[PDB]
């Protein structure tokens, strides 16, 4: 019942979508990235580190979800994330390089949100294509079948966050640990030539319940214990 696509949050501020028939519908204005964002983003200067930027609470996300449908969606202009001029790659190209990506991160037995960044990684990179609707264009990338988005450049966006994400308080870069991104599904999604919209670079996070947080922690904690034990 809720509507097809998502209202539009200010980019680096996450919102909760729910696929309707496979689908995904979310929306990007034209505001730049917050000044508060990007000073995060700063900080973060052979490795990854990483640093939080919101915490995920299943048991409060599903209240507002008790059949767990929804992902949670951060958007940011792509050129946030990557110097690449993607849309001269190579058509054959699947793939961009990117100095940071945010990604999911198990820490203290909890999900999180964060950005990360300090060694070469990539995420894919693939075309939207135009629809039968006005603004509305289709695309389709590893993780996520099927995602709408919405260019309503123009409209006002939102900072509020959702029941069951709060806002990760300080800017302390952590080591980003073994499992970060685990997750989680990223690209950087290109516009037709002719729409004139810049690239935008999608994360799409899985909720996880508290059995999978624990896991995942179980894991990171061993995956630790084996990388310190392997040293000289």
């Amino acid at each position: 019942s809720n509507s097809s696509v998502a209202a539009p949050m200010a980019f680096g501020f996450p919102a909760l979508a729910a696929p309707g028939a496979g689908t995904l519908g979310i929306s990007v204005s034209g505001e730049a990235l917050s000044a508060a964002i990007a000073d995060i983003f700063a900080a973060l200067k052979f490795s990854a580190w990483g640093i939080a930027l919101y915490g995920i609470l299943p048991s409060e996300i599903a209240k507002d979800d008790p059949n767990m449908m929804s992902k949670i969606v951060t958007s940011l202009p792509a050129e946030t994330v990557t110097n690449v001029q993607v849309s001269t790659l190579p058509l054959d190209q699947a793939t961009v390089s990117v100095t940071k990506r945010v990604t999911d991160v198990v820490k203290d037995t909890r999900q999180h949100i964060a950005v990360v960044a300090g060694v070469p990684m990539s995420v894919p990179v693939v075309n939207a294509k135009p629809t039968r609707t006005p603004g509305v264009f289709h695309a389709s990338f590893p993780g996520v079948p099927s995602l709408t988005v919405s260019t309503v450049k123009g409209l006002p966006v939102s900072t509020t966050l959702p029941r069951g994400i709060t806002e990760d308080k300080g800017r302390t870069a952590v080591p980003a640990g073994f499992t970060f991104g685990g997750g989680s599904h990223e690209a950087v999604i290109r516009f037709p030539k002719e729409s004139g919209q810049k690239p935008v670079y999608v994360s799409v996070t899985d909720v996880l319940t508290p059995a999978q947080v624990k896991q995942r922690q179980d894991e990171e904690k061993r995956l630790q214990q084996e990388w310190n034990d392997a040293h000289p």
